[PDB]
């Protein structure tokens, strides 16, 4: 039997000071998000595993699974994108597109000391397939992060359509293509090069595959990328990339981004632009997003969709106490003190109204408050 | 077993659509703002607690707990309430913060899926380590001020006392088991059964009348006076004294108009130890909120303290109190994209919510442009 103080593995408390810090950060971001016309929603803590859980971008082994009392397998929601897809296909079909939805919700991972619960904040833009839409979600993410106080960070932008078009044209085969994509997904670039060299391909085609690794940067990277693939799918992806970069320039967010066409966030979940953001002082992405045009179809309501999610705990970490007044009073002066407090609260000042008879150690307490007012004893 | 259909949600779960979300948010933000003005600090605790520790000491009945097994075979609960998790927090993480502590929360809590929602948002406070009438009055006065700031009007907070009930019942039936049987009728608000049971008991004529007259102790400040005649034990006189001083404190807060007394009130068979209360809107129905003293909980976490507080059921409050796209929409084409972005950039700077929409991305522009308060075209 656990001691009274024990919490299940991966569970964490949020103490007062950390709560205020996190609340201010999130409030800044949701305020920005509302200015761009997104409406906040909520979904249930629990979803079915066999519907929502399996279509989530989170890998099966990372899902928090449980049995309910009737033997169904549920998940504590791994993400907000699939629940939102379910919500949209269910109760928002009468609402025409494009839909702009937002969330700030706890999500969950299988217990493993990595956190099994953490707050995630983000948006989904559904029913708009344009590059203007891809640009909008990235620019909003950038704007929200800045408004949160994160001044140094970098968003890397990849493209599933570009990668597929190049890989398929070179190796002509989905199995061969996935083998290559697997190295990119694991960020095993050395492994990728060696694998390319082992393939039954002309050296010219090997160079095309090798040159994918050099497609990092801005306008000059796009130009280099044009040289590797000129099929129709390649051209479409390339046009989307060109338009997106221009849109981001128009938003004034170009300096925060770079293309990296080696970026693979998932082996199959995303269908177009994908992106990941990092803070200057942690080799872990604190945010990510992308276009996922096949998800809504799975809920019987086909639509293009794109969005982003930000990990709040990682953001708070990448970024980085009683400003209250206490009125201490004796019983005989209760009204006097109640009126003092009422007055100051009416003025926006936080006030703890404290009966002297309810505190054992007065000094220990006066040191937990910015200022102390005494209404003690006899008037 | 076959897979659920794609639209199916686990039993007792509910989505929160955009309009309901905004309404609930405004309400909660008003309450949390008042709460902060009284010196309470918001915290959060995990979604999962151990059953054998927090689960069991919760005020929520065992049959109502949402239990699950972890992958180690341990039983966890989805948190049934915030009071027991806050007690855990207080005795551990915050053990070196001296009493009294004033903590607050706005959190989803969970109930076992029973053929009612199994997940719902609750907001409230705990004031721990202050046993004064000042503290009793404070949490009730804060609740009233928060309810008011959220827009609730003409409501009532009914105040009972566990000590009064227990002293009277005991003094008459003299047996813990006999007293329980009576308390159960009150807990289930079954006066009919209660009257029937009292007349069945082997009691004198004055004693049946005492038990009987308890049911009448429901009204204004006067009710406490009539309560004095039913029991004169020390424990009974003490409970009555706490209620009288409590009323005096509420008067000082100018909260008196909102309070009434219901000495039949039993919120729980054992959990509450003293003053108890519940709030009702002017249309009655189910209580929107409730609270009271729970002076033995912190001891179970090895940091004994007196404690009180309240909780508010947010969904019930939203109901008791009562679409549209306020947003502006700028529709643009390629050639005027820079213009539209700057236009939107400018409006957003003045707190104007703007949807900036590439016309190439809209399937039905008439419907869209119809559903936003204002529409600007940067086309051409």
């Amino acid at each position: 039997k656990p001691f009274m103080f024990e919490k299940p593995f991966g569970m964490r408390d949020t103490l007062p000071e950390w709560y205020k810090t996190k609340k201010n950060i999130c409030d800044q971001m949701t305020e920005e998000i509302n200015l761009w016309g997104y409406d906040m929603i909520e979904t249930p803590t629990l979803e079915y595993y066999e519907t929502v859980g399996v279509v989530s971008a989170i890998l099966d082994q990372q899902l928090f699974k449980l049995l309910d009392q009737q033997g169904n397998t549920l998940v504590l929601r791994p993400d907000m994108t699939a629940p939102i897809a379910r919500l949209v296909a269910s109760s928002l079909k009468d609402r025409a597109y494009p839909l702009r939805l937002a969330y700030q919700s706890n999500v969950y991972r299988a217990q493993q000391g990595k956190p099994a619960e953490f707050e995630q904040l983000g948006v989904e833009l559904i029913g708009d397939g344009t590059a203007s839409a891809d640009g909008e979600v990235i620019a909003l993410m950038i704007a929200a992060l800045k408004r949160a106080g994160l001044s140094e960070f970098k968003v890397a932008i990849g493209h599933v359509g570009y990668v597929n078009a190049l890989l398929m044209d070179v190796v002509g085969n989905e199995q061969r293509a996935d083998r290559l994509r697997r190295f990119l997904y694991e960020k095993n670039y050395v492994g990728y090069r060696e694998h390319v060299k082992s393939l039954n391909l002309s050296t010219i085609d090997k160079s095309r595959l090798m040159n994918l690794l050099s497609l990092r940067g801005g306008r000059a990277a796009i130009e280099e990328a044009r040289g590797l693939i000129q099929t129709e799918k390649g051209k479409t992806a390339l046009a989307e990339m060109t338009k997106l970069y221009e849109v981001l320039e128009s938003y004034g967010a170009s300096e925060y981004v770079k293309f990296d066409l080696t970026l693979v966030l998932h082996m199959s979940y995303y269908t177009g632009v994908v992106f990941e953001g990092y803070g200057n002082r942690l080799g872990v992405p604190l945010c990510s997003g992308g276009r996922y045009d096949e998800l809504l179809s799975k809920f019987h309501r086909p639509a293009q969709a794109t969005g982003f999610g930000v990990r709040i705990d990682l953001l708070v970490e990448a970024l980085n106490g009683h400003e209250q007044t206490c009125i201490l009073f004796s019983n005989e002066r209760r009204f006097e003190a109640i009126e003092l407090a009422r007055k100051k609260r009416a003025n926006g000042e936080a006030v703890v109204l404290q009966d002297l008879a309810g505190v054992t150690d007065v000094d220990a307490m006066s040191s937990n408050y910015q200022d102390v007012i005494y209404c003690i004893g006899t008037a």
